[PDB]
C-alpha cells in the first residue's frame, strides 16, 4: 500500500519501479529529461543533470552478465551492446513490466525533505518542477536513482598554464563525435575507460594523438580468453572464491602476469608505477594496435601546457597540440537531499550497504546505484532495489543505528585487510559478495551445497560457470521460472551472435592459467 517516490528513470530508476510493482507498492518516478535510460539514451546535445555519452560507446560488461536478473538480452544482441541497443533493451524492460505508466517526464526533483512529523510517519515532501511549475507532494518513502557520472571533474589547478592554451579543450562529457579532430594534434588527458576510448577513436582521423596517463593502468580486451567475454571468465563464483581466499601480494602479482600475457605493459609505457593498489583496469581492444602503429602514444603526465603546446614530466620533447580532451572522470552530488540526510564526503555518501543513510529513525530513504562494483551496475542496482523496497515495506529490517554507523566507519577508513584483491577506496565493492550479502537478507541466496545433491548440473554451472544475474532469481521472493533454463543456455546465446558462419556449456576456463597448475600439491 506504501507510496514510493523514485528520483530518475535510469537503469537504477526502472529497477526500483519494477521492484516496487513486484512487492506491491505504489511507485511514482520523477525523470527530469523527456525519456528514460539517462546515460544509455544517447542524445546529440549535452542535457544538464543527466550523464552524457559519445556516439561510439558499447557496453564494457558483457550481454549475459549485465542484464536484469529476470530479463535477459535478446538472443540476436551482440555480446557487448552499443548504447543504441542498450537503450532499446531498457525500453523493453520498461514496456514488459508495465513501468512506463508510473514515470513523469520533464520533472526535476527540486527537493526531498523529511515531513515535520517524520519521526513517527517516516514520510517525505518531494518538490517537483514541471513546465516551470513547482508542486509539493507527500510520499511514504523515496528511492533516489540519480547515479553519478553527470557532474564533470576538471581540476585545472592540476594542469599549470592551461589558461594560456590558445587551442580548444574540454571534458570527456562534452565529447560526442570524432569529426572535430580531423587532422588535429590531440592530447587525451587521463587513461579513464572514456579517455582511452576517445584517444583510440581520435587516432582514426587525427594527425597525432597522445594519451597522457598519471599512474598508468592495466589494459585488457573484451575478447579475452578464447573469444569469451572477459567477465564470463573472470566474474565467476569459483574464481571470486580463489582471489578473495588468497593474499593480496600474490593475486596482484598473479594479475600482472595475466594482463602482460597480452602485451608487455612495461614496453608500451602503461605499467602502473604503484603495484599492490590495482585501480580499475581499462577495457579497450584497439589501444595496443594503436601504440605499436604509433597512431596513439602514451605520455607520462602534463608538466605544463604552453600557448599552442604541452610539456610532459620526464619528457624532453615539447609536443605541439591543437585539442586537449580531459577524460578526468566525474564527481557526484544530491542537490535535492539536505546534508542532514546524505553527506557526499570524499566520493562517498556514508550509507549502510551504499543505500540507507543509517541514522534516520525510519528507514524510508534508499539510494540505488551509488556503488562501484567488480561487475555490472544493471544487476547490482536491481539486486540493491530488491532488498531496498522490502525494507521500505518492512518485510526486511535494518540492524540498530549503533551497528550500521560503526560498520560503515570500518569501510569508510578504507582499511585494506590484505588477502582478497584489496577493494580500493570510494564505493569499492566485490560483485559476488555484495550480491550474496543482499540475496541472503531477502532469502534468495541459493544453497549451493544442497543444490549439488538435488540438482548437480545447475549447482556446478552456478559455481564454476559465469555468475550470471539469472542465478539470483533462482529461489526466494521474486523467483523466476525460466531462470534455470536461462543459466544452462548461457553460452548457446553467447555464441549464436559471433558464430554467423557454421563449419563442418563452457563451465570453467583459463583465468587461473599459471595458478591451478602452479598451486597443485608437491606430494612429499
Ligand atoms: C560510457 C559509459 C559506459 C558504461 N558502460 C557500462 C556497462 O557496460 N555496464 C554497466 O553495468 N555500467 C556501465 N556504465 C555505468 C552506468 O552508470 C550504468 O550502466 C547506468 O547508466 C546506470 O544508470 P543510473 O540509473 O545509475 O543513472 P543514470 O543513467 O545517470 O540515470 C539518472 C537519471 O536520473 C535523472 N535525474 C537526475 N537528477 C534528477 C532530478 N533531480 N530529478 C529527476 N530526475 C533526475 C537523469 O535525467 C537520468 O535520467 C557505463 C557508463 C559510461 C559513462
Ligand atoms: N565502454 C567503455 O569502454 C567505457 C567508456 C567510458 C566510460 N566507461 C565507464 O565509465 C566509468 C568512468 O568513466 P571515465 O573513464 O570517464 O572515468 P574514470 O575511469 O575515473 O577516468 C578518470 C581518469 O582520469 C585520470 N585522472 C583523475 N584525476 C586526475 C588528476 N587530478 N590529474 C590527472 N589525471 C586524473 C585518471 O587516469 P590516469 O591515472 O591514467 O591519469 C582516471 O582513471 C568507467 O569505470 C566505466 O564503467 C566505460
Ligand atoms: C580453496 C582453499 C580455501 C582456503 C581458505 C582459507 C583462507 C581464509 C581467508 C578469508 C577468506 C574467506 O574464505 C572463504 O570462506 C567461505 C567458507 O566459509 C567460502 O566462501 C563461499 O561463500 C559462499 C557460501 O556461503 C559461496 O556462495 C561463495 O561462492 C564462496 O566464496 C570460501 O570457500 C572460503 O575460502
Ligand atoms: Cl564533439
Amino acid at each position: 500500500a506504501k507510496r514510493v517516490a523514485i528520483v530518475g528513470a535510469g537503469v537504477s530508476g526502472l529497477a526500483s519501479i519494477k521492484c516496487c510493482l513486484e512487492e506491491g507498492l505504489e511507485p511514482t518516478c520523477f525523470e527530469r529529461s523527456d525519456d528514460l535510460g539517462g546515460l544509455w539514451r544517447f542524445t546529440e546535445h549535452v542535457e544538464e543533470g543527466r550523464a552524457s555519452l559519445y556516439k561510439s560507446v558499447v557496453s564494457n560488461s558483457c550481454k549475459e552478465m549485465s542484464c536484469y536478473s529476470d530479463f535477459p538480452f535478446p538472443e540476436d544482441y551482440p555480446n557487448y551492446v552499443p548504447n543504441s541497443q542498450f537503450l532499446e533493451y531498457l525500453k523493453m524492460y520498461a514496456n514488459r513490466f508495465n513501468l512506463l505508466k508510473h514515470i513523469q517526464f520533464k520533472t526535476k526533483v527540486c527537493s526531498v525533505t523529511k515531513c515535520p512529523d517524520f519521526t513517527v510517519t517516516g514520510q517525505w515532501e518531494v518538490v517537483t518542477q514541471h513546465e516551470g511549475k513547482q508542486e509539493s507532494a507527500i510520499f511514504d518513502a523515496v528511492m533516489v536513482c540519480t547515479g553519478f557520472l553527470t557532474d564533470p571533474y576538471l581540476p585545472l589547478d592540476s594542469f599549470p598554464g592551461i589558461n594560456t592554451f590558445k587551442g580548444q579543450y574540454f571534458h570527456s562529457r562534452q565529447y560526442k563525435h570524432p569529426d572535430i579532430f580531423k587532422d588535429k594534434r590531440v592530447l587525451v588527458v587521463g587513461m579513464g575507460n572514456s579517455g582511452t576510448d576517445i584517444a583510440v577513436e581520435a587516432s582514426h582521423l587525427a594527425k597525432k594523438v597522445f594519451l597522457s596517463t598519471t599512474g598508468g593502468a592495466w589494459v585488457m580486451s573484451r575478447v579475452f580468453d578464447s573469444g569469451y567475454p572477459w567477465d564470463m571468465v573472470f566474474t565467476t563464483r569459483f574464481q571470486n572464491m580463489l582471489r578473495n581466499s588468497l593474499p593480496t601480494p600474490i593475486v596482484t602479482w598473479l594479475m600482472a602476469r595475466k594482463m602482460n600475457s597480452w602485451f608487455n605493459h612495461a614496453n608500451y609505457g602503461l605499467v602502473p608505477e604503484d603495484r599492490t593498489q590495482l585501480r580499475e583496469p581499462v577495457l579497450n581492444d584497439e589501444l595496443p594496435g594503436c601504440i605499436i602503429t604509433g597512431k596513439v602514444l602514451i605520455k607520462p603526465s602534463i608538466k605544463e601546457v604552453k600557448e599552442n603546446s604541452v610539456i610532459f614530466n620526464n619528457t624532453p620533447k615539447e609536443e605541439p597540440i591543437d585539442i586537449i580532451v580531459f577524460a578526468t572522470g566525474y564527481t557526484f552530488a544530491f542537490p535535492f537531499l539536505d546534508e542532514s540526510v546524505v553527506k557526499v564526503e570524499n566520493g562517498q555518501a556514508s550509507l549502510y550497504k551504499y543505500i540507507f543513510p543509517a541514522h534516520l529513525p525510519k528507514p524510508t530513504l534508499a539510494v540505488i546505484g551509488l556503488i562501484k562494483p567488480l561487475g555490472s551496475i544493471i544487476p547490482t542496482g536491481e539486486t540493491q532495489a530488491r532488498w531496498a523496497v522490502r525494507v521500505l515495506k518492512g518485510i526486511n529490517k535494518l540492524p540498530p543505528q549503533s551497528v550500521m554507523i560503526e560498520e560503515v566507519n570500518a569501510r569508510k577508513e578504507n582499511k585494506p585487510s590484505g588477502f582478497g584483491l584489496c577493494y580500493c577506496k570510494a564505493l569499492q565493492s566485490d560483485y559476488i559478495t555484495y550480491i550474496d550479502e543482499l540475496l541472503t537478507y531477502i532469502n534468495a541466496k541459493p544453497n549451493l551445497l544442497s543444490m549439488l545433491l538435488t540438482d548437480p548440473r545447475l549447482a556446478l554451472t552456478i559455481f564454476f560457470g559465469p555468475c550470471t544475474p539469472y542465478q539470483f532469481r533462482l529461489t526466494g521472493p521474486g523467483k523466476w521460472e525460466g531462470a534455470r533454463n536461462a543459466i544452462l543456455t548461457q553460452w548457446d546465446r553467447t555464441f549464436k551472435v559471433t558464430k554467423t558462419r557454421i563449419v563442418q556449456a563452457s563451465l570453467l576456463k583459463l583465468l587461473s592459467l599459471p595458478v591451478l597448475l602452479l598451486a597443485l600439491l608437491l606430494m612429499c
